[PDB]
């Protein structure tokens, strides 16, 4: 079709169409009955939270959990629960799902069972789900594969075709999107860019990370990134970046359209910024973030359910950012069972 981002020739089907080593491929099924599946184990454990709740005369703790629990109580008040009846199992046959789902079922098989005593302050749950890196390999795992590919693959086309590329990531984390990244731009260590600015809103990450990108270290810089924050404020240089990589962050903010003007404020006119994101909230992903603070740091500006946003309302708050909406959407599968994507936009001079 001809169509560019960032002036290279780049389509929705040219990244969905990527087929990589996912473990639901090699278990193995296909993703929209897993999707059913990994989900399906959660919802019984849902189910299970809510009524022990009930039956118990307890609440949650008077904090951001309030919201996690209110988010339960809907899944299983609504009728969404028993719809999720449609799939029957003994707790024989629960079980026995979990040990084949990786990382996925045994977040579920960790989290599912302290979802009262998270609710009820006996299991602290950043502590419980960071345990083993559990936490870390949530976002390496095939949940979130995919997007990432389609990131890496997109800073690859750019890469290759472009040179002295400055990027910058944000909310980089443990480097999981930055690895598949850099192995796809720098198969072999050589430098690609002329800056790769890694970046977090903690520091704590960045020892990890430098172990992790060893192969990649001495084309990586890393500093402090709170997106919160002006840029600028921090010691970042203004509008000198091609491309900004945001996998799982943006939402993790308070107030989106100050964050992504912020993002903005990095951008070179004509710049790209790469926005990995869930599309929506599934029971799943309630039960794996939601029992975390980060979860609820939007509610004050209404995001009350999840922090998440759908696609079509990142293009809106795009637009409004100084951005030109949402050029490119890359989603991990088709369908109704889709749950993650990419979003390519471009940033617009505000003069
Ligand atoms: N306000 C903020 N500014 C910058 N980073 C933030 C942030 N709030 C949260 N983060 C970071 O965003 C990361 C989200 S977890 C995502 C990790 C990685 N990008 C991946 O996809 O695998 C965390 O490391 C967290 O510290």
């Amino acid at each position: 079709s001809k169509q560019t981002v960032g002036g290279v020739h780049v389509t929705p089907e040219m990244l969905e169409s990527v087929q990589i080593p996912l473990e639901a491929d090699k278990v193995g099924m296909t993703p929209a009955e897993k999707s059913k599946l990994v989900n399906a184990a959660t919802a019984v454990y849902i189910d299970m939270a809510v009524e022990e709740m009930r039956s118990r005369g307890l609440a949650p703790k008077a904090d951001y959990r309030v919201h996690w629990w209110k988010v339960m109580q809907d899944f299983v008040d609504s009728g969404e629960g028993q719809r999720v009846q449609e799939t029957s199992l003994t707790n024989q046959e629960l079980e026995r799902v979990i040990a084949k789902l990786g990382i996925e079922g045994e977040v579920i098989a960790r989290m599912g069972p302290e979802i009262v005593n998270i609710l009820t302050g006996k299991t602290h749950a950043l502590a419980h789900i960071m345990r083993d890196d559990l936490l870390f390999r949530v976002y390496l795992s095939d949940e979130g594969r995919r997007a990432n590919r389609y990131m890496a693959e997109y800073a690859r086309l750019l890469t290759s075709q472009r040179r002295d590329i400055r990027i910058l990531e944000i909310g980089a984390g443990t480097g999981g999107t930055t690895s598949e990244v850099l192995n796809l731009c720098s198969p072999n260590g050589e430098s690609f860019c002329a800056e790769y600015m890694y970046t977090d809103l903690s520091p704590g990450f960045f020892n990890a990370a430098k172990t992790t990108l060893k192969k990649w270290e001495s084309h990586l810089a890393f500093q402090v990134l709170n997106i919160e924050d002006d840029p600028a404020g921090q010691g970042f240089k203004e509008h000198t970046y091609d491309l900004i990589i945001a996998a799982n962050v943006i939402h993790a903010t308070a107030r989106l359209t100050n964050t992504l003007s912020n993002v903005h404020k990095l951008l070179k006119p004509g710049g790209v910024f790469g926005l990995v994101e869930l599309t929506r909230l599934t029971p799943f992903y309630n039960l794996t973030f939601g029992s975390l603070s980060g979860w609820w740091a939007g509610v004050d500006e209404g995001r009350t359910e999840s922090p998440l946003q759908s696609p079509q309302q990142w293009n809106s708050l795009l637009k409004q950012t100084g951005f030109s909406g949402v050029d490119l959407a890359a989603y991990d599968l088709p369908g109704p069972e889709r749950h993650s994507c990419l979003l390519l936009s471009t940033a617009l001079s505000n003069s």
